[PDB]
Order: structure tokens, then C-alpha cells, then sequence
């Protein structure tokens, strides 16, 4: 543990995390904004968001775990993937992350496209626990895609882990717009939230729905569907962060 | 088979077959929703339909197979590729998955979008016959991919099968938006026609026509291009649910 | 030799079904639905993805051709044998005509109209919707030559994605030009089906084919060539090269 | 180096690079032609350009490399793995390609449609140096994904380097039409530019923001993230062209 947290790799991987959250969040929002030029569509915004997933996954995966999700770190801490330490200080770098890259896009947009920087937002006829249900399940299917998709022992061809879940993403995006603007990701969420300095009543949804989704997902997987063997010495050295490397 | 039905990863596999065609047929109906918002496009609704079932492939495709959908479940049987009593719980399971589908949705989708909850519906353009024909082919070329994807013996690079499946299905809704809302599913139909108690005529068409589709898939692929070894019983064994390889 | 073959027999029903369908799938997503006409990228996916499927699902039984052009370019490359073109081509055309006409008689009278034949952008001439004819089937057959290389030791991903996409790109920009054949059996099918040849039809079997021949001898003799043996080239045209 | 320039295989490769950016820009630029007969869309040329370098890449990557950007070729020169000489060939065929493949265009298209020939020009709501942080980011995120997936020591699954590079490019357009019409390649900027005779005073921005995201996304991936152990001078055998013989 202190030896996890205090090696070049951790580093290392902490700052993948921040920078992929970071660059995620500004391509995310940016493809979102109400371009007059051309005002964007569900399918492009769609596709943007996934596509953002699936180019940084692939590029960063391998540094880090490639989570650039709060809800999906939590989740691999409930299944017993990861050490304490690991998930606080993903969370914190992606929430960081978040904010940087709002900056930046804040920084860079004109005066003209800025609108809210593509805050998330309820449909307004649209209930709030209609919403927290909606991201509960937009989350549950990406979470379960992604443990699948990175599982050590899965035997049929997994294709390309990186563009099934960034396609995961868009496939979330398609439904979850139009009832919250789709967060899946409390990140995501509070990125442009900060930044701009505007929190809706409902923000705790983002928060909510995408963390239980993931949760959700997470216990079902590992510890339904494809449970392993191991000691609660060992289950405990992954939370102490003793287990190994 | 008593050993078959009642292990554990049967009730494994057939919860997973509820769990996707549910999730599936939530994505799939909710994408399809005439959002006063933004109107759902083709493309739109295409690609929301193809990437549900490739995520869904990817995610629970190693628990059960991951059918969701009865005329590829009938199909494999037919095939001689799955017991009759995976293939009649595989069925129960998915049409019950789509009411729950169809039922989360109904339940989180607002009145304005509701709508009749993206029912298939033969054009008024089309005869049935007609449209029997199309959502034969429809479910033809999927069936096709899905054997050839899911094949041990092939040698050939798969890619992915679950997103070259996916966008089987995409492709499908291309064309087969256009005379029925695209079925090639008849859980897919069976579910809103559910939660709706308004069935609809021709819905037959949504039964046969995948059904008939899938399984002449099964007789060419399976006993005419690439037929399998097994013995004359070895086959009977793989209907009861007792072969072992 | 070949032909009488269970399995030369099978391939060539392979590249007349695939043909089928695919030519159904093009036309039908290209028709003029009044609910909603079928956009540029829209149509350009439904092209793409019907060969990704095709040669996803009948790819192993054939080598899913689906198009005269690659075939003769294979042949031109010596890839296959001269039966072997001659009969898929063959089967091809025939599968293209079908398809063409399973969909003329199953799409609404509303909807029927051309029936998504190929034709020149009124402000382009043959000469050069020629030259995009030959490029776009250019980029399309040398991203199956180099996809189904079996020397080939980077990672492929997956051809028949690859190669569906590759469809969808030239779509995308040939379309404008020709409504994009590619493929001269896409373009003789249609024609056939509802008679209107149009004064610019040789185009769609020229382009695409000197492209795809071009691309064939850049790849297998320029780029990436065998050592095969003069006997043993021949051997290869005589549809009884082992090795 | 004698050793490599002089070489038939070099010949191919600085060849194919000319090939690949030729057909590439003919591509891209054909694409997002005004065209009355149908405004080309921005999903519409984002996924034009993405499949074209996506399909490049698979064709003619085991030829070349398949950089087809002097962005990424420069930066494989910085962070070593190219030669000096190499990377001169390299850029200088992309740049001769992209000439020749904008004049075949321009041959090719008809008066109506022609205008501009799709050269990139500034938003004028946007800031010379906004739009190059922009194209700085939107490179940056490409020539880490490109390395991640080229990278022969990667170990988890890489998928279709091709089909994530291709996207990656596809969702650098998303956002930056928008800003710059999007370069993230000074050879695409360059190339239309010669044949128009168009230089529009924030040129610079199409070469120095793609060239710097670039080296800074080597300097990341091969310094600091994932350094090989050898170095030393062997380093300066790679630039001078003479090593592993
Ligand atoms: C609306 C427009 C949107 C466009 C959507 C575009 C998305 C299309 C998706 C294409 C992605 C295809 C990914 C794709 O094709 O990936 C294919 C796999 C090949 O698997 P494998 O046998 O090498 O790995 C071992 C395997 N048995 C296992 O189980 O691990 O990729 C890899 O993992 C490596 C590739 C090397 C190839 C030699």
C-alpha cells in the first residue's frame, strides 16, 4: 500500500487517469455545445462521447486501467479489483480531470457555442427519479460490457475491449439524452458544474444512478456471474493494497 | 436433461438471457421514441438498435450464448446446436425479459414521448406477405453472421463477433425500418405489444418471418455448408441435453 | 480439378447468395422513402456494413468476392484460377440481378421509383466519373489484398469490418459523383431489372475494374509478390496449384 | 542512412506515404465539398475523413508505417523509432501527395461544387491562438493512440489498431470543424492551400498545433510512460538509420 501508492507506476497511472478524464471532458462537452454554424445531433454528440471512451481506453488502458469514471472505479473497488487507495485517488484525479478540461474547453469555445458547456440536465417533464432509474440502467450495461471486456479469463474472442465500450458509451448516450443529457459518469457531471458554477437540484443524480449502476454491475458480475477463488487474506490484500502490484 | 436444467449455470445462463433482451428492448424501444425533443433519425435508431445486442453480446454472451432473441434460440435448435429445454427456457426467458423491457421503459418514459411505445408496424404501403418476405431475409443475414461469427472450427480472423453482429442488426433496420419498424426479433415485437395490450395485426409476420429466416439460416450453414461429425445419436444427445464432447 | 467440386460448387452459390442479399440491402436503403429519405451517410452505411456482414458470414465458403471487378482483379493478381473468375463473376452478376429483383417486388409502389440504379451527377462527365470509378475501387480491393494477406503479421482486426467500411468510404464520396458502383454488378443488376441502361453504364464496369486491376498489380507484384515459379504461376490459372 | 534510403523497401514506403496521402486528401477534401445536391454533414465528413486513414492504415501500414501525417512523423522522429531521413522523405511525400490528391480532385469536380476545395479556415468567432491549443489537443489525443496501438511491447488485447486510429481521427473532427474545420495534419492543410493558392494568414496554426500535440504526445508515451530500456547511442543509430542490422 505504501508501496502501492509510492511507485512511478501509480504515479504514473493516477495521471493517466486525470488526463484521460481531462481529455474526455473536453471533447465531450465540445461536441455538445450549440454550434450555430452547425448545431449538433443525438448521433454525432452520441458518437463523440463514445468515441472519446473508446480512443482513450485504447491509448491509456493500458497506463491505468483506463476508468476516466468515478462510478466505474467505485464499482471495481466494490467487485474486489482494486486497493483503496487506487479508487480514491482515481476519483480524485478524474474529478480534477473533469474540471480541467471544462477549463479548457471554457478557455477555447466562442463566446457564441459556450452556452452552459453542455452541463447534464433534466428533459424538465422528465422526474427525477425517473432520471436516477434511467442512469442506473444506462450505467449497468456499460459497467457489465466493460468487466467483460477486460476480464483476464474470458475465453471467447473479446474483439476490441476499447471500441465495444466506447460504442457501449454512444449506445448510452442514444436513450440517456434525452431524459438528463446522459452523465454515466459523476465526472462528467461535475466537471461543467464547476467551472461554470451551476448545480441543479437534480446533480445528485449524476452522482446517484451512474455509482449504483455501476455498483450494481459490478456485484453481479464478480460475484454472480464469474466469482473467483481467493482468501479473505488475499480479498483483504487487494483492499490494503498488499495482494501485489 | 435433470443434470442440464438444474445446474447452476443454466439458471445462470437463463437469467442472463432475461437480464439482455430486457436491457436490449429498453434501449431499443427508448431510442425509437418520438422524442418531440429531436425526433429520432433512421441512423439514429439503427445504431441504437445494433449496438445494444453487440454491447449485450460482449457483456453476457459467455453467461449464456447471449440469443436475445427467439428465432436464432429456435434456430440453434433446429441446428442441432442447443438442448430443447435450453430452447424453450431460453424463449420464456427472453419474452419475459422484453415485458420487463417494455415495462421499465412505459414506466420512465414521459407521456409526450411514450407514444405507443415503439411498436413494430407494418407500413400501410406494404402487404404482409410483403412483409413477410423482407423480415425473412432481415433475420437471414443475421442468422448467417451470427453462426459463421460463433463458429469453433472457423480458422479466418472473427474480428469481433459481437460488433460485427451488432451491426448485422443495424443493417437490418436500414432497410427494415422502412416496411415494418424492423423486427427480426419477436420478443423485440412481443414485448411493447405486451405492455400495450394492442397487438396489432400482421404481428404473425413478426413471428414467422424472423423465425422462418433464422432457422433456413440453421439448415444452409449448418447442414449445408459447414455440417459438424456428430454421431446419429451423438445428435439426439445434443436435443435432450446429456452429449458431452 | 475444380468445378466438380462439392466445394468449388458451394463457393460459387456462396458469391450468387451473398451478391443477393447484398444487392437487396443496397438498393432497398437507397430507395426514396417519402417517410424519410435515405440520407448520404445513412445509405453509405447500409452499403458498408451489408459486405461486412456478407464476408463476415459467407467470406470463409467463397472468399466473398461480392463484386466482378475484385474477382478479375484477383485473377489479374494471380490469386485464383480462371473458372474460378469466370463462374463467380458469373454467379455474381446473376445473384446482383435477383437481388435487384426480390426487392422490385417487395418494395411499395411509393417507393419503387429508379430503382437506386447508378447515374452520373449531371455536372460530371464519363471521363471523370471514370477516373473516381477507378480510385474509389482502388482504395476498396487493395484494403482486401493487404485484409486478407495471410502473410501478413501486423494484426488485421477484422478484414470484413475493415473491408465493409472501406465500401462505406468510397460511398460517401462516390456517391455524389455516380451514387457510387464500386461494382459492376451493383450498377447491372438494377439495369437489367428495370431495362434503363444509361449512356454512361460501361463506366461502372471500367472504373471499377481497372481500379480494382491496378490495385492487384501494385500489391501482389510491386508490393507484396510470391516467389511462385513461372509452371507455378500458370498452375494457379489452371485451377490445379496445390502447393 | 545509405543503409535504409537507398533501400527497395524504403523506395516502397516513401512511395506508399505518397500513395496513402494522395488517396487520403482526395478523400477527405471530396467529402466536404459544399455540394448542393446534399450538404455534407459533420458526422458525415468526421467518419469520411476517420475511414479513409483507417482504411490507409490497413492497406498500406505494413508498407510504410503508414504515418500519411508529418505531425506524427515528426513526432515518431522525436521520440526515435524513424530515422532522420526517413521522417525527410516521409514529409516530404505527404506534402507531394496531398498536392496531388487535391489537384485530382479539383480535376475531378464539378464547378458547383468545387468553391474552396475544402482547405481549412479559422471559425471567426475564434482566436488564432484558441484554435491552436485546439488543434494541439486534437492531435495530441491521435499520436497517443496511434502509439499505443503500434507499440510492440503492448500486452492487453490492441483490437483493430487501424479501425481506433481511423476513429480517433474521426472524433478529433467532432470538435475540431468547429474550431478550424479541423487540420490535425499540416499535409491535409497544406495540400488544398497549394493548389488554391490559399494561405489564410492563421496557416501557421494548421502546422504548429498539429506538430506540437504530436511531439508532446511522444515525448509523454516514449520518455516518460513507456521508455525503452536501450539507449543509449543506439538512439543516435536509429537517427542516423543504422540500427539492428
Ligand atoms: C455510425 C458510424 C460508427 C462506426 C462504428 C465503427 C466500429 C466498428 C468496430 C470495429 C472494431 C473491430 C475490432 C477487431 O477486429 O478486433 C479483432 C480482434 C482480434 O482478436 P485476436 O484473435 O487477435 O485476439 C485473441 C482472441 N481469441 C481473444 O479472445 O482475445 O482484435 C484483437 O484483439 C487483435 C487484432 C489482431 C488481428 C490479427
Amino acid at each position: 500500500s505504501k508501496k502501492e501508492v509510492c511507485s512511478v507506476a501509480f504515479l504514473k497511472a493516477v495521471f493517466a487517469e486525470f488526463l484521460a478524464t481531462l481529455i474526455f471532458v473536453f471533447f465531450g462537452l465540445g461536441s455538445a455545445l450549440k454550434w450555430p454554424s452547425a448545431l449538433p445531433t443525438i448521433l454525432q454528440i452520441a458518437l463523440a462521447f463514445g468515441l472519446a471512451i473508446g480512443t482513450l481506453a485504447q491509448a491509456l488502458g493500458p497506463v491505468s486501467g483506463g476508468h476516466i469514471n468515478p462510478a466505474i472505479t467505485l464499482a471495481l473497488l466494490v467487485g474486489n479489483q482494486i486497493s483503496l487507495l487506487r479508487a480514491f485517488f482515481y476519483v480524485a484525479a478524474q474529478l480534477v480531470g473533469a474540471i480541467a478540461g471544462a477549463g479548457i474547453l471554457y478557455g477555447v469555445a466562442p463566446l457564441n457555442a459556450r452556452g452552459n458547456l453542455a452541463v447534464n440536465a433534466l428533459n424538465n417533464n422528465t422526474t427525477q427519479g425517473q432520471a436516477m432509474v434511467v442512469e442506473l440502467i444506462l450505467t449497468f450495461q456499460l459497467a457489465l460490457c466493460i468487466f467483460a471486456s477486460t476480464d483476464s479469463r474470458r475465453t471467447s474472442p473479446v474483439g476490441s475491449p476499447a471500441l465495444s465500450i466506447g460504442l457501449s458509451v454512444t449506445l448510452g448516450h442514444l436513450v440517456g439524452i434525452y431524459f438528463t443529457g446522459c452523465s454515466m459518469n459523476p465526472a462528467r457531471s461535475f466537471g461543467p458544474a464547476v467551472v461554470m458554477n451551476r448545480f441543479s437540484p437534480a446533480h445528485w443524480v449524476f452522482w446517484v444512478g451512474p455509482i449504483v449502476g455501476a455498483v450494481l454491475a459490478a456485484i453481479l458480475y464478480f460475484y454472480l456471474l464469474f466469482p473467483n477463488s481467493l482468501s479473505l487474506s488475499e480479498r483483504v490484500a487487494i483492499i490494503k493494497g498488499t495482494y501485489e502490484p
